[PDB]
């Protein structure tokens, strides 16, 4: 016995994860804390290495750290996957094996009486012979992957050593590395909660209070609440980017102002600083992107009818379904039209307006010259990393042209049809949710490859069919007289109008590149030569 | 016993005659694999409409059959493989299979195994 037996996870570090000690210690490292006379009358062997997966940046090496700290053990021998690795022949089992010298030499010396050695890994999974399953080819020599394991085990026994593994990609791991007498324990270390998030802010910015150098205007329960799914690190990332900020605020004002001593002394950071650093600074990775919106809808949602509201109540209902329901955690839909019909924009709003913490946008215009197997790979991902939220949501701006669909032919891509037909039928692990909006111009090649089978709902966004509607179009817009408006309802009474809004803002910006007094044949013009009669 | 909690999520309700005639003809048919001397292998198809609940009866009677082996190979964990990687799989599971005295093995939606898409058609041969 070297630990107290409920041991102590708290303001040493490590912060926000004191349930996972308990589970680990319970589990695992129940012989080393019972006395050895009774361990060595019953005569059996202790854990030879336990595995640890999540998130990245989720506070996994810390853990190591303070375990091997806690047991009485050397200095750790830190290694990482992907420096392993050199295309000489036996060279990789060369660096393989010379991670466990020390150990033997002690084995050899002191025989059963010798200390704790504990190797740390990282990336474990660079080094396995099962990536190469995937379409790609990193076989690894997997000669590789036998020389760890007869050192792990063998007909030689080393009883002074541990092993723990750290990964993020826990299906990639290799099965034979998981047996009993091996990596036995596995583990995971999601994401913080509010608790969590907030112990980790009160001991990051434990050093300032000391020294009263953070104001006293500033809270760490609002900080904790506003960050939703923060990570570990970027909440240091925050504190530094608030420190930076604040320093060169003050720096500027005191320059710009003489300012009395008195002031110049203080340093306080104030609340305003972090606010803006959040704001402005620090981008999550497992969090909604507001700027991103921006770039989708551009001049906003203008109600030139009854179908936007429409689509955009269904669009509540589904959310409210999917949100707060058991028997049917997930849920799909399709939004159909005719091309130009703003299909794009209405989803976005969609999404953005139902607050979920989770929010994404798959769309082809980040994969040019990509062969199919990359589409698919950066699919999985983002599908991957959507599973790793309570709530999530998940936008396909465009099905047509991730297929590569040429009516010529017809020509298209089946592994990705393949891909996106299994992965809409998977239901996230137990206890979570999702959502998924696709979009698309042509329904019925949609529906004559059986795919239109797999969604739940599907929507329909209409084009502009009347004059009025044009008109209350043109008066939202706000881009003609009053006599002009006058004359573009007389020559539009007839009611030969079908038209999208974004041509109907191109032409508008086409026609109002002449003088004030041709402005209005032009558009007509324009507006004419485009007589489609469905 | 975590892949059949998986598959029936929602239990097996009885709304009619047909549940328990199909659930009798899988009885029958783990029987006579069990206590045949000249009919080593046995196979069945269970086949119907869209959405009509045939993964679950499937793994249902796989459960009831009290083998001391039992497997599931779905399409579902092969996401982006390539034909050589499902043969690989398809085969390590059969070759697994031959090592014990007793086994059964389900095979779900041999439909999307193969790539079949209406358009062409095209599959893996
Ligand atoms: N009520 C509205 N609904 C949709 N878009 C609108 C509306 N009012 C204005 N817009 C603007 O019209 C444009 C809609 O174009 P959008 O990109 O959505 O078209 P699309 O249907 O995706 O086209 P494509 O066939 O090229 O994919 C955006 O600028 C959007 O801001
Ligand atoms: N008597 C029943 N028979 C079958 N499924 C039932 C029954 N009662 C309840 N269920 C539930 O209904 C759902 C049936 O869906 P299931 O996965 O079996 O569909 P499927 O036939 O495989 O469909 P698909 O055509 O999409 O492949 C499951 O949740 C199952 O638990
Ligand atoms: N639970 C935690 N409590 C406090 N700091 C944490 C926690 N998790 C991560 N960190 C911070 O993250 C950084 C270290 O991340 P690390 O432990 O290497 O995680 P990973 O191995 O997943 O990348 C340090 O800034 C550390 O203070
Ligand atoms: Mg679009
Ligand atoms: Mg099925």
């Amino acid at each position: 016995s070297i630990i107290n037996p409920d041991w102590n996870f708290e303001k040493m570090g490590i912060g926000g994860l004191d349930k996972e000690f308990s589970d680990i210690f319970r589990r695992a490292f129940a012989s080393r804390v019972f006395p050895p006379e009774i361990v060595e009358q019953m005569g059996c062997k202790h854990v030879k290495g336990i595995l640890l997966y999540g998130p990245p940046g989720c506070g996994k090496t810390l853990l190591a750290r303070q375990i091997g700290k806690m047991l009485n053990a050397r200095e750790p021998k830190v290694v990482n996957g992907p420096e392993i690795l050199n295309k000489y022949v036996g060279e990789s089992e060369a660096n393989i094996r010379k991670l466990f010298a020390d150990a033997e030499e002690e084995q050899r010396r002191l025989g059963a009486n010798s200390g704790l050695h504990i190797i740390i890994f990282d990336e474990i999974d660079a080094i396995c012979k099962q990536r190469g399953s995937m379409a790609g080819s990193t076989g690894v020599h997997d000669t590789v992957v036998n020389q760890l394991l007869s050192k792990i085990d063998g007909v030689e026994q080393l009883n002074n050593i541990l092993v723990i593994g750290m990964t993020n990609r826990p299906d990639l791991i290799d099965e034979a590395l998981l047996r009993p007498g091996r990596l036995e324990v596995k583990m995971e270390i999601g994401l913080p909660d509010e608790k969590g998030r907030l112990q980790i802010l009160h001991i990051h910015t434990a050093r300032m209070r000391g020294h009263q150098l953070l104001s006293a205007d500033v809270d760490i329960k609002e900080l904790a609440v506003e960050t939703k799914n923060f990570s570990g690190a970027e909440l240091e990332g925050l504190v530094r980017a608030a420190q930076s900020t604040a320093m060169n605020r003050h720096i500027k004002a005191s320059t710009k102002v003489e300012v009395d001593m008195e002031k110049a002394e203080s340093l306080q950071v104030t609340r305003g600083d972090f606010l803006a650093s959040l704001e402005n600074d620090i981008k999550p990775a497992f969090g909604t992107n507001q700027e991103d919106y921006a770039s989708y809808i551009m001049n906003g949602i203008i109600k030139w009818g009854d179908p936007v509201t429409r689509v955009l109540d269904d669009g509540e209902l589904l959310v409210q379904q999917t949100k707060n329901s058991d028997r049917t955690p997930l849920v799909s839909v399709l939004l159909e039209g005719p091309p130009h019909s703003g299909k794009t924009a209405l989803a976005a709003k969609i999404a953005e307006e139902s607050n979920f913490p989770f929010i994404k946008i798959c769309s082809p215009d980040k994969m040019i010259g990509f062969s199919e197997t990359a589409k698919c790979q950066a699919m999985k991902k983002i599908f991957d990393d959507a599973y790793k939220s309570q709530l999530s949501c998940v936008v396909v701006d465009d099905i047509e042209r991730l297929l590569d669909y040429v009516p010529i032919g017809p020509r298209f891509s089946n592994l990705v049809l393949q891909a996106l037909l299994v992965l809409l039928k998977k239901a996230p692990p137990q206890g979570r949710k999702l959502l998924i909006i696709g979009t698309t111009s042509r329904k019925d090649v949609l529906q004559e490859m059986e795919m239109l089978n797999a969604f739940s709902t599907t929507i329909h966004v209409p084009n502009i069919a009347t004059g009025e509607q044009l008109l209350e179009a043109l008066e939202l817009l706000g881009n003609f007289k009053d006599k002009e408006r006058t004359t573009i309802a007389q020559q539009v009474k007839g009611k030969k109008v079908w038209i999208g809004i974004k041509k109907l803002l191109m032409l508008i910006e086409m026609s109002l590149q002449m003088d004030p007094e041709y402005r209005v044949r032009k558009f007509l013009a324009l507006l004419r030569e485009e007589g489609a009669s469905p």
